[PDB]
């Protein structure tokens, strides 16, 4: 219902059996998320005037959790809390050509430091998140504010940008291969960036919420954000719960973990972590 647990000697048997008869009580244990923070209002974003805000006319914030300009005061982005103190994240769909700088006004604003991104700004023909930094190291205006690119630093599975912003320092993770509605190449992969955020960002004392987004902001942005919430577990407990993270992020965002194969990828990087650890 609304939490999981599995201990974590019991983890690689409790997966196999969730995946026979085709993944038969895993795409059940998934479904039981469909309407799981379903309950609130997204009536702000739903009105006229913020719908050439929305980049998709299903992906909208709850008004309870919706994060607001200081209907001005929009955008699509959602605070997400975590265990000790509220607004751990901001979630956000990709920005489009009419609210970059509403995104930028929101990092400064809110103190975000950190800015993780999870799509491509091309995919597949279609656009599906707008260019939203400055292509070289000339400085450029976003309405009000001077965005700044200090360094770029290509790797190579994602690529570190630092910006100047007035005045404040951004640090931007754009991970170049997950394409969208799927799941990284490897578990490895993703294990290692999401523990390479996690440490850049507790190094960073005294930022606002670390900003994730792809082009919805929610079937990547949530896998990235759960498996880092379960790679801690994994530090802290001697039990894991996969389906209680899932959980957590629904409650305040739409779609969170937004396709059955993502939900099976968390489960194969728990299980390739504790197949490590085992021996030894
Ligand atoms: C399965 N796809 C969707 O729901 C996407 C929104 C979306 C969600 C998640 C992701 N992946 S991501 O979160 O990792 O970026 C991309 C796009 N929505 C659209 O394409 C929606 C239509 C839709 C699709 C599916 C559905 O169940 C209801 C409505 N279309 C749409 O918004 O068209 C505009 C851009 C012209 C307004
Ligand atoms: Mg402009």
């Amino acid at each position: 219902k609304t939490s999981c647990p599995i201990k974590i000697n019991q983890f690689e048997g409790h997966f196999m059996k969730l995946q026979a008869d085709s993944n038969y009580l895993l795409s059940k244990e998934y479904e039981e998320l469909k309407d799981v923070g379903r309950n609130q209002s997204c009536d702000i974003a739903l009105l006229p005037e913020n719908r050439g805000k929305n980049r998709y006319n299903n992906i909208l914030p709850y008004d309870a959790t919706r994060v607001k300009l200081s209907c001005s005061d929009y955008i699509n982005a959602s605070y997400i809390p975590g265990n000790n103190f509220r607004r751990e994240y901001i979630v956000t769909q990709g920005p489009l050509p009419g609210t970059k700088d509403d995104f930028w006004k929101m990092v400064w604003e809110q103190n975000v430091h950190n800015i993780v991104m999870v799509t491509q700004c091309v995919e597949k023909g279609r656009v599906k998140c707008d260019h939203y930094w400055p292509a070289d190291q000339d400085s450029l205006y976003y309405g009000d504010l001077i965005l700044q690119m200090l360094s770029e630093s290509v790797l190579p599975e994602w690529t570190i940008r630092e910006f100047k912003i007035c005045h404040r320092l951004i640090r931007h993770f754009h991970y170049t291969v997950w394409p969208d509605h799927g799941v990284p190449e490897t578990t490895q992969s993703l294990i290692q960036f999401v523990r390479t955020v996690r440490d850049y960002i507790n190094r960073s004392p005294g930022a606002g919420p670390t900003v994730v987004h792809c082009s919805a902001g929610v079937g990547r942005t949530g896998t990235f954000i759960a498996l880092d919430r379960i790679l801690q577990q994994l530090d802290s407990k001697d039990s894991v719960d996969i389906y209680g993270a899932v959980h957590d992020l629904r409650l305040h965002r739409v779609h969170m973990v937004q396709t059955e194969c993502q939900y099976v990828y968390l489960h194969q990087c728990v299980r390739d972590v504790l197949r490590a650890r085992k021996l030894r």
